[PDB]
């Protein structure tokens, strides 16, 4: 029914109303408090990225990307574990690689539950800027694969 409407992901989903969330398929007094929470517990972080000297950049010297973790929802309990057995605390990867010539420039596991920060350094080759890219990726949720691209030098 999704594909034949226009909305595949659940941020296309979640952004109508009660009665249209109702209005699309079935729906049951048990689906509306287990969907509801389902998507309250989801991660709702947001982006906020900062460099340094990005034009008093040279060749050899190191760079470093802070990376802010700006969650605007309230973490109440675990991941939902529907099929998974044990109860694990959600994790993150704040990773910045190339998205051309595909080499991971470096990554970092994360856990904050709330707003945090992440500090990474990499050494950038000669030869002017190049262009990389910083994706946010969970081992829990999907459809919060925040991929920002930027070139530093």
């Amino acid at each position: 029914r999704c594909t034949d409407k226009g909305v595949e992901s659940v941020f296309d989903i979640m952004e109508m109303e009660d009665e249209e969330r109702n209005a699309l398929l079935q729906l049951t007094d048990s689906q509306i408090a287990d969907v509801a929470r389902f998507c309250n517990r989801y991660p709702n972080i947001e982006l906020s990225y900062e460099v340094v000297d990005k034009d008093s950049i040279r060749s050899g010297g190191p760079v470093v990307v802070l990376v802010q973790l700006e969650r605007e929802e309230e973490v109440t309990g675990p991941v939902i574990a529907p099929l998974f057995p044990q109860k694990r605390e959600e994790g993150w990867w704040v990773v910045i690689g190339d998205a051309k010539s595909n080499s991971l420039i470096s990554i970092k596991r994360l856990t904050l539950q709330q707003k945090a920060k992440v500090k990474l350094d990499f050494v950038a080759p000669a030869t002017g800027a190049h262009n990389y890219t910083l994706y946010f990726m969970s081992d829990a949720y999907m459809g919060c694969d925040q991929e920002y691209k930027f070139s530093v030098d």
